[PDB]
């Protein structure tokens, strides 16, 4: 037996009630986005009859910089390697997407926005590039991230490879400035409003914020059980385990 999930965004929902379409960022360190939890969004959005498309942004290529740091790999060909974990998600959450009819589905690369699909993104890099050389608010927010995340990087590489805590922050500064920068291009695709299972990342809401002038439309959701008659989703696997930990489990396999 097991209990159905349901979602709820967080305040106020007037402003989903005003919009046409909407974007998520897809994380794949999340296991809030995959399975039932993404089935459960797609229903509620779905309540919601003014929403005419949503936009899922895959956020895999993004990982590269870690990737690279773990494998060595050149960054394009890191890329690659993470790249198949868009794939693993893909291939997991087809009910959700098949779902969504007759509210249209948009499905973006993350690296369709980095790489083109011009010099659309080097430019947007470039504003955030400037943003931590010369706003000491953003660079402590930079800072704070790489530092944090160098450490877990590190901790977590150490006894497989030669590893420095230097190299971690590095890699970490270049993930959180590329994750800052692509609301710059997000906007392009014409979204009325974001929404996340958690908090809005800060980089993406301080750059936003600096380089449009206009608050950023985000709503978070969460998630609460019920008991329901016919509970779905009882042969999935009961191991909460995001698609980043199942991907560096299988690079163990491999040394």
């Amino acid at each position: 037996y097991k209990k159905m999930k349901k979602a709820k965004f967080q305040g106020n929902v007037d402003i989903i009630k005003n919009a046409q379409c909407l974007l998520m960022g897809i994380s794949m360190n999340q296991t809030h986005q995959s399975g039932e939890e993404l089935y459960a969004f797609i229903n509620e959005i779905k309540k919601y009859t003014n929403i005419k498309k949503v936009i899922f942004v895959i956020t895999d290529y993004l990982h590269r910089h870690y990737v690279q740091l773990e494998t060595g790999l050149p960054l394009e060909e890191a890329g690659k390697e993470a790249e198949k974990m868009g794939e693993s998600w893909l291939q997991l959450n087809e009910a959700s997407l098949n779902s969504l009819s007759p509210v249209e589905l948009q499905l973006v690369q993350w690296k369709s926005l980095v790489e083109g699909s011009d010099t659309s993104y080097s430019d947007c890099l470039s504003k955030t590039e400037n943003c931590y050389r010369d706003d000491p608010f953003f660079q402590q927010m930079v800072d704070t991230y790489s530092n944090e995340f160098g450490q877990k990087h590190c901790n977590r590489l150490k006894n497989r490879i030669e590893i420095t805590l230097e190299a971690c922050q590095q890699a970490a500064k270049n993930y959180f400035l590329e994750e800052s920068t692509i609301i710059l291009k997000f906007i392009s695709l014409n979204f009325d409003v974001i929404t996340y299972p958690g908090k809005c990342n800060q980089g993406i809401n301080y750059i936003y914020n600096k380089y449009i002038g206009k608050p950023l439309n985000f709503i978070s959701y969460r998630f609460r059980s019920e008991h329901v008659k016919n509970s779905l989703f009882s042969f999935s696997k009961k191991t909460e385990e995001s698609i980043n930990d199942a991907h560096q489990f299988r690079r163990n396999i491999r040394s």
